[PDB]
């Protein structure tokens, strides 16, 4: 069911931060153990940003907290080009549970598609599921980023979902759900930008995760 995948979405689900050494930290937005110490997360929480190398990392587990250098995550892309969310190994993270196998196959990405989705995500930590209307696919998806300072930029993606829905600073890097029992409510992929009552989430599928 929607709810026993967002059950395990749920578990897998950490806060991820951003800080100086010796600083305070940032609590940017969700990032997501997929398998081992990889993680999804959406790297506009952190590539726009000056010297972001030289900061620390923080991956908040339900109250227990991991911190390394940025320097010190082995960042992988999911396919060629930007795509906003990267994989990320970190190897101070306790191994998750494998949930690669509950995202969707880039095969049945149609399966999906004029269907209902859950966002599953959090606020700082405080799990929300937020419904979606039917989906679509976007070939190309561009959305604004507001980096630190106010200004912003324009990221553009091969392959976002766009369902209507109302999102929350703080809900990228939760994950879609899909609605669709016949797939088993397959994970569809990663939320990265909100706003207009439109929710855009990139594509994730099982064949990414061959990238490492
Ligand atoms: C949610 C995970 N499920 C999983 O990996 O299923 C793989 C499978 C299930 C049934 C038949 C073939 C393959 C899990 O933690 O198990």
């Amino acid at each position: 069911s929607t709810l026993e995948i967002a059950g395990l979405v749920r578990k897998n689900l950490v806060q991820f931060g951003v800080g100086e050494k010796n600083g305070s930290v940032r609590w940017v937005m969700n990032a997501l153990g997929v398998k081992d110490d990889w993680l999804l997360v959406p790297s506009h929480a952190y590539k726009f940003e000056k010297d972001y190398e030289m900061m620390e990392f923080y991956f908040n587990r339900g109250g227990t907290y991991y911190s390394i250098s940025a320097g010190n995550v082995v960042i992988q892309s999911l396919d060629v080009g930007f795509q906003d969310v990267v994989l990320m190994k970190v190897p101070t993270i306790p191994k998750f549970r494998d949930i690669t196998q509950h995202f969707i196959k880039k095969g049945d990405v149609p399966r999906a598609l004029n269907r209902l989705a859950t966002l599953v995500t959090t606020v700082n930590g405080t799990p929300m599921l937020i419904s979606e209307g039917p989906l679509k696919m976007e070939e190309k998806a561009t959305y604004v980023h507001k980096k630190n300072d106010g200004t912003t930029v324009d990221l553009t993606v091969d392959q976002a979902w766009r369902g209507k829905g109302e999102g929350l600073p703080g809900m990228c890097g939760g994950a879609l759900v899909s609605s669709n029992q016949s797939i088993q409510n397959a994970i569809l992929g990663i939320h990265v930008a909100g706003g207009n009552s439109i929710l855009v989430a990139k594509l994730v599928t099982q064949e990414m995760f061959q990238n490492i």
